[PDB]
């Protein structure tokens, strides 16, 4: 009786997914991953939300992010996220990657999303092998993908590969010059999906930040019709990960509701988590609210990473002794400000 109205909810919830990916209906893996592509995977990332492969499309490296959905068994220690759940990753993925194209507000700072589709089968045996390897060299805090049913639903999102997270560069990036790179592209970023979508990322911790080499002297955006240029010094930072992020399509809010969530708002050993309770509170736990400032917490969690967890290969020279003070300058003065696009336009930094 609610059974007739649940199951038809599914559904539905189901009907949306696809075909957001253009389906009707679950394809195989193999639609999604041929064997070629499945036979040039390794494995690049995981996390809770499932496990990242890198391959290649069209003579171009991918990053295949595949997230189990629907099912019944806990993965990683988490439920699976349901039709419904799912969905705004998926639009947002989506929406976010537009924005290299568009005219008024563009920015190449988001991840290129090729395709998303719902794939349905068990874990391909050569993913499972990749899977494998990574765990031999790098340690998987990950359950191995083997158990699922050849009826269990996956979402595969394929993204063009943004290259390697500033966690990982901890101690690869060369100076303080490249620090204030990263950030002045970070916060253009923001600030064009601000200007757009009315977006704010809520989860931009350092593993989401992907870095990689450009021969570019400048980096270009377009906000509100200006473009400008940043200076490259020599790499590319994409925004990647929408799992917690909001935006308007249209005139319609999509994003993860996260209001009877409680796991999220109590994590420690890290600033990081902070930053998860500092937008709660400041948005009362009404979560499709529009709150810039919460991307420049963010931006100000990054901007803590960069002062006091990043080893440079390079003080150093009075040069950098300086961009350091204004690093600095900025981390104590950046939370007066309403915005990532405030921060961008204002801020003595980016000037």
């Amino acid at each position: 009786l609610g059974s007739i109205e649940i199951s038809n909810k599914k559904a539905s919830d189901a009907e949306k997914v696809y075909g957001e990916c253009s389906q009707k209906g679950p394809v195989p893996f193999s639609h999604c991953l041929p064997t070629e592509k499945l036979q040039r995977c390794e494995k690049i990332g995981e996390g809770v939300f499932g496990e990242v492969f890198q391959t290649i499309a069209d003579h171009t490296p991918v990053a295949i992010k595949i997230i189990a959905i629907e099912g019944p068994d806990l993965v990683n220690g988490s439920h699976q996220k349901t039709f419904e759940e799912i969905l705004p990753e998926i639009i947002i993925s989506k929406e976010l990657s537009l924005l290299s194209g568009e005219v008024c507000n563009r920015t190449e700072g988001f991840i290129g999303l090729n395709s998303v589709h719902c794939v349905q089968g068990s874990y391909p045996p050569l993913l499972l092998k990749a899977w494998d390897h990574y765990n031999s060299t790098k340690g998987s805090a990950n359950d191995r993908p083997d158990f699922f049913k050849d009826d269990q639903l996956f979402i595969v999102l394929e993204f063009e590969f943004g290259g390697i997270d500033l966690e990982q560069m901890r101690t690869k990036l060369s100076s303080l010059a490249t620090a204030k790179s990263i950030l002045h592209q970070l916060t253009a970023s923001l600030a064009v999906a601000e200007a757009s979508l009315r977006f704010e990322h809520r989860d931009l911790h350092w593993g989401n930040v992907l870095l990689k080499k450009t021969s570019l002297k400048k980096l270009h955006y377009t906000l509100n019709g200006k473009s400008s240029t940043i200076p490259s010094c020599g790499l590319q930072v994409s925004i990647i990960d929408y799992t917690l992020s909001r935006l308007e399509r249209d005139g319609i809010v999509v994003f993860c509701d996260v209001s009877m969530d409680e796991d999220l708002f109590t994590g420690d050993g890290d600033y990081q988590f902070d930053i998860y309770r500092l937008m709660k509170k400041e948005n009362n736990n009404r979560w499709g609210e529009y709150h810039p400032y919460s991307n420049v917490l963010w931006l100000h969690y990054l901007t803590d990473k960069m002062l006091k967890q990043m080893t440079f290969k390079t003080c150093n020279t009075p040069a950098m002794k300086q961009i350091k003070r204004k690093i600095q300058e900025f981390h104590r003065t950046m939370l007066n400000f309403s915005s990532a696009t405030d921060l961008l336009c204002q801020h003595s930094l980016f000037k």
